């Protein structure tokens, strides 16, 4: 726990109602329970936020005197402000129901309790309407078998199933074929939250079919691409041992019994710098060391390939992972690259792209005197069969990948002036070289399956299964954080759209206005954020596009023009630098060094017609419909033009469906089961709406009876007697002497505030 987790977490603290610990009589209820921020239990653990104490009988009022039960105290009183002390849930069992809006007092220690006593029970999935809560146990639990999805999948009553991943799974499929609408499945959280896992466990539980009476040629290729999918696109990282450097999303067609008909898939924003650099005790992507260590002997000589610990681009003294098979993995991936149709040549093909990539980061440039210069770059005389067999591996032409790398061409006035490139500007393309092979492999791979496992004439009504981080917020958040965020403020948009949606149709439905129902939109912060011309992306791309760009300038531009907007705000400490997006779970700071030189990054020129040249199909294929535009720089070969295109796409698509919501949490840094953090768990209740997903669930008329529960309630029907019912609730709620803002009467049901609905048990 960093103290900058501390300092977070008590941003997120907030009390709301009042502890009503005294009688009628104003003495202390019988051993009343409340929750304090005040605690030295508190102040000695990290963990520790919040501390359960029983109010002592004879209490004054305005200054409570607790005794701390759990963690287990001295036993010793101590004052307490009231402002201090939040409602307990005591006498209800976390166990008994899955749902948080049951609770009577939803405040943050009465939620952060409901879960953690869950979790340390092994109940890790919990509702929040319409969210399903998972938090990642660290170990197998069981649950999600085969005997489990036949219970979810053949259960009638779906009421009487705890919640689950696949309460998401059988909801979203029963409404799609119930009335043909499309259905997406958002699956969101940190990294180590297991996203992955979620749905790994979504994907199984469609594929299991009731009759096996339909054909899975398609469904064994959708299934095996997970162990692809990873070996390309997952890494190694500090927080995660199989962490997914891409969003993923996929659009399937399942069959009602069961059964994956039709699939297909889109990867964005893979970590391009993983392939060429990692941090320490963090590994490239998993097909690397999977291959060169799996790979057999034939292989091993026929592409000549070292050791795991004598590659550039792979980190030496992090190529083993504890609890990983890498060979055990690679024979895993070979069968599946089988199993999405692609022959022993494809296959070979495939391998030799990787073999390439890798042996052309072997290769050693050194700076020559050469064309009346001293700083002509040059590959290293010892390296020249190196990158011979780089190129020959590739299927690439070594004199013109040579000439793409070390010469450079001004193309000024018509007139073609030749001239060469510096050590490390040739450093750059051979590096952005190994980058686009390598993306531009995994998306031919992903391309091919599409092909593969694509309905003919497209999709109709779908199932959008979309995995993406949660709201980054770290000390330094770059451009990647800045897409992440973007791509979440969207999906906000649909979160509260499709609770207002559901709401407003109750109302509508019983005869209740809407008037009230309200709920602000975050189409500031998105504007802020994509709108052309009056944006921090269109600031971005101009400055890409501006010859004399700097990241300064860019931060400057932004500061300039979207001074108009509440939502942009310069930060206080390197403001040249630095800037602040006012996001809907706050305020998050970016540093906007480096944001040109990412945003740029993507191989363009005669490199890639040199590839597009190349006599394998399948390397021709990797580039294939390209803007080509040599000199210079085009918005077409821009990132963050091409992820906004990507996105609105996406969300065009997201926008005609009904989602879905599954919210990861990571309980601990240290991989171990039932460990609780509670300011980690914290950030992530608030980063993932959990919080505001109850907030809004209890806003206006919540307190939901009909008529005859009203009168169960009152002690002393519906078919025979309903507006006989309906004016014995109208007599009582203006008996009780209550507001007519706090009670609507409706066509069966009595709608009460939460507040009001207070006062009547009173």
């Amino acid at each position: 726990v960093t103290n900058e987790e501390i300092k977070t977490a008590s941003k997120i603290v907030r009390r709301v109602s009042n502890v009503e610990a005294f009688d009628k009589s104003g003495s202390v209820f019988k051993g009343y329970q409340i929750w304090t921020d005040i605690s030295p239990t508190i102040e000695n653990d990290p963990n520790i936020m919040f501390v359960k104490c029983v109010v002592q009988q004879g209490s004054k009022k305005e200054k409570l005197t607790v005794v701390q039960i759990d963690p287990p105290g001295t036993g010793t009183p101590y004052d307490i402000d009231p402002t201090h002390a939040w409602n307990c849930n005591s006498q209800v069992d976390p166990m008994s129901f899955g749902d948080i809006g049951l609770l009577n007092h939803t405040n943050i220690p009465c939620v952060l309790d409901f879960l953690k006593h869950r979790y340390l029970k092994n109940q890790i999935y919990t509702t929040a309407v319409p969210l399903i809560v998972a938090i990642n146990p660290y170990k197998d639990l069981g649950n999600t078998t085969n005997e489990w999805i036949r219970r979810y999948r053949d259960t009638a009553d779906h009421t009487k199933l705890p919640p689950h991943v696949f309460t998401c799974a059988r909801e979203a499929l029963s409404n799609l074929h119930g009335v043909n609408k499309s259905q997406t499945i958002i699956v969101s959280g940190e990294s180590g939250a297991g996203k992955t896992e979620a749905t790994k466990q979504i994907m199984r539980y469609f594929a299991s079919s009731k009759s096996g009476n339909m054909d899975l040629r398609i469904q064994t290729a959708i299934m095996a691409a997970n162990p692809v999918l990873e070996a390309f696109g997952n890494a190694k990282t500090i927080r995660n041992n199989n962490s997914s450097r891409f969003g993923r999303f996929m659009q399937l067609v399942i069959s009602h019994e069961g059964g994956i008909r039709y699939g297909s898939v889109v990867a964005f924003l893979l970590e391009k710098s993983r392939i060429i650099t990692q941090d320490d005790n963090e590994r490239s992507y998993h097909i690397f060391y999977q291959f060169l260590k799996g790979a057999n002997s034939t292989m091993k000589s026929k592409f000549g390939l070292k050791g795991v610990t004598e590659y550039k681009l792979l980190n030496p003294n992090s190529t083993e992972v504890s609890g990983v098979d890498d060979v055990k993995d690679f024979e895993e991936v070979i069968e599946s690259l089988k199993n999405m149709e692609l022959s022993e040549s494809d296959i070979e093909v495939i391998f030799s792209i990787v073999a390439g990539i890798l042996t052309l980061g072997n290769v050693r440039l050194i700076e020559k005197q050469e064309a009346g210069l001293s700083d002509a770059a040059a590959i290293m005389d010892e390296d020249m069969g190196v990158f011979n067999k780089a190129c020959e591996l590739m299927y690439l032409d070594p004199e013109l990948i040579k000439r793409e790398i070390l010469i450079k061409v001004t193309v000024a006035g018509g007139t073609k002036i030749e001239g060469r490139w510096n050590k490390n500007d040739a450093e750059v393309l051979k590096s952005s070289l190994c980058k686009a092979m390598y993306e531009k492999l995994f998306l031919w791979i992903i391309r091919h399956l599409n092909s593969r496992i694509e309905p003919e004439g497209g999709f109709k009504t779908f199932m959008g299964m979309l995995d993406i981080f949660g709201f980054e917020v770290f000390k330094n958040n770059s451009l990647e954080q800045l897409f992440i965020n973007i791509t979440n403020e969207m999906l906000q948009k649909n979160f509260v759209d499709i609770v207002f949606e559901r709401e407003s149709k109750l109302y509508k439905d019983e005869g209740i206005s809407t008037a009230e129902l309200k709920y602000t939109s975050n189409k500031e912060v998105i504007n802020v954020l994509c709108e052309k011309g009056k944006s921090v992306l269109s600031y971005l791309e101009d400055q890409c596009l501006a010859p004399g760009g700097t990241d300064e300038k860019f931060v400057s531009s932004c500061a300039t023009n979207l001074k108009e907007n509440n939502k942009f705000t310069p930060a206080k400490v390197a403001s040249n630098k630095n800037f602040i997006i006012q996001h809907t779970i706050g305020p998050i700071q970016y540093c906007a060094e480096s944001f040109l030189l990412k945003n740029k990054d993507v191989l363009r020129g005669d490199l890639v017609e040199v590839i597009k040249d190349s006599p394998n199909p399948i390397v021709q294929q990797l580039f294939e419909g390209q803007v080509i535009e040599k000199g210079k720089i085009a918005k077409g070969s821009l990132i963050g033009s091409q992820f906004l295109n990507q996105l609105t796409s996406l969300m065009n698509l997201i926008n005609s469906t009904e989602p879905h919501f599954i919210r990861c949490i990571k309980p601990n840094e240290n991989k171990k089961p039932l460990e609780w953090c509670e300011p980690k768990i914290l950030i992530q209740l608030h980063a993932l709406s959990i919080l505001e997903a109850l907030v809004l669930r209890q806003l206006g008329y919540s307190y939901r009876r009909t008529f005859e529960e009203f009168l169960y309630q009152y002690k002393f029907a519906a078919e025979d007697s309903s507006v006989e019912n309906q004016n014995k609730c109208v007599n009582i709620l203006k008996l009780s002497g209550l507001s007519e803002s706090m009670y609507k009467i409706g066509k069966s049901m009595v709608f009460l505030k939460q507040e009001g609905a207070k006062i009547l048990t009173k």
